[PDB]
Formats: C-alpha cells, sequence, structure tokens
RNA sequence: GCGGCGGCGGCGGCGGCGC
RNA sequence: GCGGCGGCGGCGGCGGCGC
C-alpha cells in the first residue's frame, strides 16, 4: 500500500527503550502518530529531542499532498471516515471526519501535530 | 453532578434546525463539544456565529480551574481517563489522557478549540 | 518500544429507525 | 438538533500476558 508518510518508522527495538528508560512519558525518546483511512492504518514513531531543527524534521513526515495521494487508494462514491491520530507525554489528539473534508483535516491534524510537540514542559 | 461549563446548553430544538436547513455542516448554528472523566459524560451545543465577540462568548463555556473542580470529584488514588471533544463542520478533535495530565489536556484543548473554531471557511 | 488479552468509556465512517 | 439500532475502524483509562 502506498503511505501517507515521508519518513520511515523510527520504532526503538526494546533493548534501546530499556536503555533510554536507565538513563533517563516527558522525555520520550519521540512520538507516535497515525493516519487512517476506512479501516487501513498507517503508523510512524518519530524521534523528537524537542528543538527546533527536531521539530522542523518531523514535520516533514507528512504534507496535505502526500495524505490526499494515500487516502485517494481508497476513495469512491460513498464518503469513508479519515483520522490522524498523534500521542506526546501523556496526551493523544485525535483529529477526524469523512473523506470529502480531508483538507480541512489535514489542517488542523499539522496545526494540532505542531502544538502538541511544542508544549510547555 | 457538577459540571464543568460556565455556560447552559443551547441545543436547537427539531423545529429550529428545520428552519436553519431552510433557510440555509459549513453554517451550522454552532458546535458541540464535550468534556468526559471515566465513565460519566458532560456536553454542550453552543451558539457560533463567526465573529470575533462569538467567539471570545464560547471560549468562555469552561476553564482549566471549571474543568478540575468537575474532573476532581472523580479522582482517587488510580487514574482515570479524562477526554476533550469537540466538532465544528464535519471535522472533530479529541484530547485525551489520564487524569495526571489534565492541565495539560486543559491547554492542548482550548487550543484545539480555537484553531478549530477559526478554521479557514 | 512491539505483539496478544480482558473489562470500561468515548470518537469517526456507513446503513437504518424514532421525535 | 435529540433519542435508539446494526455493522466497521480508531482512541483513552484500568488490569493482565508475551518479546
Amino acid at each position: 500500500m502506498t503511505s501517507p508518510f515521508k519518513l520511515p518508522d523510527e520504532s526503538p527495538s526494546w533493548t534501546e527503550w530499556r536503555l533510554h528508560n536507565d538513563e533517563t512519558q516527558d522525555n520520550p525518546l519521540g512520538f507516535k502518530e497515525s493516519w487512517g483511512f476506512g479501516k487501513v492504518v498507517f503508523k510512524r514513531y518519530l524521534r523528537y529531542d524537542r528543538t527546533e531543527a527536531s521539530l522542523h524534521r518531523v514535520l516533514g513526515s507528512w504534507t496535505g499532498d502526500s495524505v490526499n495521494y494515500a487516502a485517494s487508494r481508497f476513495f469512491g462514491f460513498d464518503q469513508i471516515g479519515c483520522t490522524y491520530s498523534i500521542r506526546f507525554r501523556g496526551v493523544s489528539i485525535t483529529v477526524s471526519g469523512g473523506s470529502r473534508t480531508l483538507q480541512h483535516l489535514c489542517e488542523m491534524a499539522i496545526r494540532s501535530k505542531q502544538e502538541l510537540l511544542q508544549l510547555a514542559p
């Protein structure tokens, strides 16, 4: 299937996660995000260290155009449900609606992402 | 039960909603929001016409302090799930997490509300 | 971090019924 | 707008199992 994401997954192995735990969510290795279209879900764990360079990098993981290319594989006459989810430091935000509204869903999803990743410590 | 909201509900009757439909979501009468703490959910339909005065009014419907007073009725040793939901013009945003994180949940909820209600037409 | 599992609650599509 | 209903899929608590 063609993914909505433009960066690959970065999930930590079990060992890497333990080591990180032993040496320090709040300062997790990163955040989790996902895009769902009908019954298909695409998922990413991305490293994030709360700097400006890193924020810039992880905001590039999807665009309205990558999301639309991916989602449109699953479109037809009827509307399907589309959902964006992100979780970081104990907070989950889900942006959801029908595919007819995807352009607005992407606009609110990107804003939600930015705000959550910049949440005051 | 003590509500997290500081404005009363404004749900339209069936007739008022029909009339509004016949004379004009996109330009709905308002938006729907809700606060959930464990298994109890409080809900509001509030009128909103996309002006600055109206935005100011509906942003007063809850505060971090009203939410905390309401939610704390349901607190104890274990953590419970807390969720804020809002829907406007075909887009739903849910902000969710545990009660230990309520202060952050309120910060992201208020930002999500503002952004959604100001969504470019 | 990943994969089951059991409860509880919410959210989005879709179809349909009542007011 | 409100109240059922049937599917499908996500999400959050909680408990627990595997790597």
